[PDB]
């Protein structure tokens, strides 16, 4: 579990979004596993605007932060789950690191701020949904 709070927005994994999230929907994209809802309080997270390929992510299944090298956002195949059929997830970045299904929502950060959130994983890999291209999160 976990979300990004920036301005009047909450960013969460689309497969974990609540009734409140959908009742206050701003934007959602099933192909990115992202959903953004509105909030009645200010968000003080800073979104990075960069092409960093190194950072640190929070891993709830280990109660620890891990440094990672990650790939550039791209279309990557993802197995069927209960939330989605087999498909290509776009704007996805992979890293070598530990992750388990309940790790989704853990933030990936670089020196510039928030990069994305855990969305996929398995086999010693962790996948992050990128948020650096969503320039509207700031205005
Ligand atoms: N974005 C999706 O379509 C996902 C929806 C939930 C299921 N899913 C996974 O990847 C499950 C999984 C296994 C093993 C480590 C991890 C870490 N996070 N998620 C992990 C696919
Ligand atoms: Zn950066």
């Amino acid at each position: 579990s976990g979300a990004i709070y920036v301005g009047n927005y909450r960013v969460v994994n689309r497969h974990l979004a609540t009734h409140n999230d959908w009742a206050n929907l701003v934007w959602e994209d099933s192909s990115r596993d992202l959903l953004v809802s509105s909030t009645t309080a200010q968000g003080c997270d800073t979104i990075a605007r960069c092409d960093c390929q190194t950072g640190v992510y929070y891993c709830s299944s280990r109660r620890k932060h891990y440094p990672v090298s990650f790939s550039k956002p791209s279309l990557i195949f993802v197995e069927a789950s209960e939330y989605y059929p087999a498909r290509y997830q776009s704007h996805l970045m992979l890293a070598v690191g530990h992750s388990e299904p309940g790790d989704c929502g853990g933030i990936l950060r670089c020196q510039h701020g928030v990069v994305g959130i855990v969305s996929t994983g398995g086999n010693g890999l962790v996948g992050f949904a990128d948020v650096r291209d969503l320039l509207w999160l700031d205005e």
